[PDB]
């Protein structure tokens, strides 16, 4: 069932700390280790539910995958090797997973069931549904193309030249992922960039894939099918998604200085770190390297004074799992600070843009919800917010919402309880370890 849990004002925060490993390179390393030919070693893999879910997919199909000392390592099948899962495959929370892996093994000549949690089964398909029944797979879907799912691909799958309607990485990836079983050229247009692991993983995996950007912005990715791929050594880089959560918490808890180390710094990554820098956060890179074929640095953050700034609607896909604890961040800024371009939240674990906007005004929060926007108008000194009577933030089984308010508590002068802290372990399984260590109070019942 449920676990609530309730955070407390607290002393600053410090300390140094590892942050765990890219949850969207995590996935993406137990598929392509499990699809290519050969061996490939990974170390630094997040172990959080959504990602054990997805490798035991992959063994459904054929992949071999085991823990030795610190690294997974990974005998893959080889491009086009996908043996027919015997059952449904279980993707738990994980819509990444889901999704990604429709695109992967649609276009194979054998059934397969997709199947998820509560969360999971409300959220939208069609995006990924759509390309595919292009691309000549057969689809069978829930009223509103949700889960339950059953794809059958054709004897011979029809490669395309798909514009992404949204700007999602993961429709993207499906795409590019379907084309690797098809024969001839299959090619995907970004009109605006979004998280790049799939073309960048896929090149380092020896696929024939190029990036082409205009000037304008758009970028044209070319992927030639059935090729080889050869299995790699992977180190994956800190979660620049989980760093958010300790790093807002030291600019807001008075007293604290707290370093994050191998911050994974891809642009498509760091839009949260930006937006707060422009609020007057004091956020310094150290050390900016290159590791595992990624940008990553170590971030010293102290607390600092915010001030409420205006975030446009194209710096959305750099940072859009980051508006949560962004909206926490601007409860506590001097003015207002506006977010527009946020339809995209709404159909993420739940509908990020309602379930935010509710926690707040739980919590004392002056703040407007718009269709597709979100103003805040803090209180720097945390007087009056948080909830002195115990009521509980309703997280609808979305862990970024309970561990976005289980830090502003940390700040508030009142405590913050939230419904449900048994769905952080989807993605961030050491949150509560790392926070305490840091100094933070969060009781869980
Ligand atoms: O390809 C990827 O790795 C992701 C792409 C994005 O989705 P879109 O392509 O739809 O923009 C993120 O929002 C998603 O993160 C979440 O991913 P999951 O649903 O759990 O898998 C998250 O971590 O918060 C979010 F989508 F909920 C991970």
């Amino acid at each position: 069932s449920s676990r609530p849990a309730t955070a407390r004002k607290s002393s600053g925060l410090s300390g140094t700390v590892r942050i765990p490993g890219d949850k969207s390179i995590s996935h993406r390393s137990f598929m392509f280790g499990g699809l290519a030919s050969g061996e490939t070693r990974i170390t630094g893999l997040l172990e959080g539910e959504d990602v054990i879910n997805t490798g035991k997919a992959m063994q459904a199909m054929g992949a071999r995958i085991r823990k030795e000392g610190d690294t997974w390592i990974i005998d893959g099948v080889g491009n086009g090797g996908l043996l027919a899962p015997e059952a449904p495959l279980d993707f738990g929370n994980a819509a990444t997973g889901c999704r990604l892996t429709m695109g992967l093994v649609g276009v194979y000549d054998f059934d397969s069931t997709f199947i998820g949690d509560a969360s999971l089964t409300k959220r939208p398909m069609g995006r990924v549904l759509n390309p595919l029944r292009e691309m000549g797979v057969q689809v069978k879907s829930e009223d509103g193309d949700r889960l339950p799912v059953t794809l059958r691909g054709p004897k011979t799958p029809t490669p395309i030249t798909y514009r992404v309607p949204m700007a999602s990485a993961q429709v993207k990836s499906a795409v590019l992922l379907a084309g690797l079983n098809t024969p001839g050229i299959t090619t995907v247009i970004e009109p605006i960039m979004t998280r790049d692991h799939t073309e960048k993983m896929l090149q380092g995996f020896g696929a024939n894939l190029t990036v082409e950007t205009d000037a304008d912005g758009v970028r044209t990715i070319r992927l030639e099918g059935r090729g080889k791929l050869t299995g790699q050594v992977i180190d994956v880089p800190g979660d620049p998604s989980s760093t958010a959560f300790p790093l807002v918490a030291a600019l807001l808890v008075p007293g604290s200085d707290v370093t994050i180390l191998n911050v994974l710094m891809n642009p498509t990554r760091t839009g949260l770190i930006l937006t707060l820098q422009e609020m007057g956060a004091d956020i310094e890179v150290i050390n900016p390297r290159l590791a595992g074929g990624e940008d990553v640095a170590d971030l010293r953050v102290r607390s600092s004074t915010l001030k409420g700034v205006t975030v446009p609607e194209d710096r959305a896909p750099s940072m859009i799992d980051e508006y949560p604890i962004l909206a926490v961040a601007a409860a506590f800024a001097e003015g207002a600070t506006v977010m527009n371009g946020l339809e995209e939240l709404r159909v993420k674990e739940s509908d990020r843009l309602s379930a935010v906007a509710n926690g707040l005004k739980l919590n004392g929060v002056d703040c407007d919800e718009g269709e597709t926007s979100l103003v805040v108008r803090g209180r720097p000194d945390g007087k009056g917010l948080g909830n002195a009577s115990g009521a509980a933030v309703a997280t609808h089984l979305d862990h970024r919402i309970a561990m976005s308010f289980l830090v502003m508590g940390l700040v508030s002068e009142n405590p913050v309880t939230v419904d449900d802290a048994t769905m952080i372990a989807t993605s961030f399984p050491e949150f509560m370890d790392l926070m305490a260590g840091l100094g933070a109070k969060i009781e869980l019942s």
